[PDB]
């Protein structure tokens, strides 16, 4: 038998024998990772084990997305699958679906607790900008990065880990919030630089050592962000519906703070010129990824021509031809769990 059983992390683990001495590294709600040596290749490798996959039409949907993107997908800073397999041996019996990436060392909300360098921060922004660019260049905006989906090795190298959702859940999400765009928490709709926004309340956490944006909901999270940003334009607020409009018009109005009381020097390393110049070039980029209005939001191409994220600008990396999806329906087509089941099952069997 190709197979063996270990229990790691509260779960079953069923894989194949090539993979030895699993570890438990992480979970969420999609699913259980473990590190593991693979004995076919001579080195360490990711495996997750999808959590509940069937459970429903959402489950479903989202595990046959991400593995026919994360297979299509060939960059850098994007995780790359290695292996897929299940354990059972028919359709009717199949159940569990295990994912074998890339092994990385660690997730950014540890990295970001770090008194991070500006040579640091600035590559790891890098990277991130050059992921994000290539997933826009398909189509997929993700409307959900954050520090926990979004990897690193111990050398900064840096890879997303995750899609976001399809494109007809707009900015719903039916346990962490903070890195959501206004437009998205508002339902304004979105466009390529809402992940923009994210990228900002994760270098700006990396900088304050706190969530920018927290708080127990949306209507908490939205008085944190007015308290901070200031009160939105009319050109703005003017947008919102009935509800939302009457609430946001109506709540407190707010200067916001400068970007420099925001984050003052006093957050950033003092030694010497290069850092006092590159103080003011971190803070004049978070000023342009940290605006509420997505139309006066930099984009992603600009930010990678920001002086502070430039330095490390590579056309091979950043100009790769983008992913051609065969799927051109693949966000938008429902199917039954059983019907999601086949077309996983054949994914999975390649
Ligand atoms: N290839 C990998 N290498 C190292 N760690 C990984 C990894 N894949 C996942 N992890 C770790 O496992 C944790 C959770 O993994 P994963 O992101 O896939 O769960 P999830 O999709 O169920 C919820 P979320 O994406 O928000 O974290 C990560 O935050 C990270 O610490
Ligand atoms: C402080 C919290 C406020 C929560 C308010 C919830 C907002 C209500 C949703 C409005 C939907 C408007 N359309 C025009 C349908 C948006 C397009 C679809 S999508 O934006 O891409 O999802
Ligand atoms: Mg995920
Ligand atoms: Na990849
Ligand atoms: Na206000």
């Amino acid at each position: 038998n190709q197979f063996y059983s270990v229990e790691v992390g509260d779960s079953t683990f069923t894989v194949l024998k090539r993979y030895q001495n699993l570890k438990p590294i992480g979970s969420g709600a999609q699913g259980i990772v473990c590190a593991a040596y693979d004995a076919v290749l001579d080195r360490n490798v990711a495996i997750k084990k999808l959590s509940r996959p069937f459970q429903n039409q959402t489950h479903a949907k989202r595990a046959y997305r991400e593995l026919v993107l994360m297979k299509c997908v060939n960059h850098k800073n994007i995780i790359s699958l290695l292996n897929v397999f299940t354990p059972q041996k028919t359709l009717e019996e199949f159940q569990d679906v295990y994912l074998v990436m890339e092994l990385m060392d660690a997730n950014l909300c540890q990295v970001i607790q770090m008194e991070l360098d500006h040579e640091r921060m600035s590559y790891l922004l890098y990277q991130m900008l050059c992921g994000i660019k290539h997933l826009h260049s398909a189509g997929i905006i993700h409307r959900d990065l954050k520090p926990s989906n979004i990897v690193v090795k111990s050398d900064c190298t840096l890879k997303i880990l995750d899609f976001g959702l399809a494109r007809t859940a707009g900015t719903s999400f039916m346990v962490t919030r903070y890195y959501r765009a206004p437009e998205v928490i508002l339902g304004m709709g979105y466009k390529e630089n809402v992940d923009i926004w994210s990228v900002g309340c994760i270098m700006g956490e990396m900088v304050r050592h706190k969530i920018l944006f927290p708080g127990r909901d949306y209507i908490d999270q939205w008085n944190k962000v007015i308290e901070q940003l200031g009160t939105p334009c009319p050109e703005f607020m003017k947008k919102l519906q009935p509800t939302v409009r009457n609430y946001v018009e109506n709540r407190p109005k707010y200067a916001g703070l400068t970007f420099p009381k925001l984050f003052p020097d006093s957050l950033f390393p003092a030694d010497s010129e290069h850092n006092k110049l590159k103080a003011s070039q971190a803070r004049d980029l978070l000023s342009k990824m940290l605006v509420i209005d997505p139309a006066k939001r930099i984009s992603v191409d600009d930010a990678l021509q920001h002086p502070y994220i430039n330095v490390w600008y590579d056309p091979a990396e950043v100009e790769a031809p983008p992913p051609q999806i065969y799927d051109k329906q693949l966000d938008e087509r429902e199917h039954t769990i059983e019907e999601w089941k086949e077309l996983i099952y054949k994914e999975v069997m390649n």
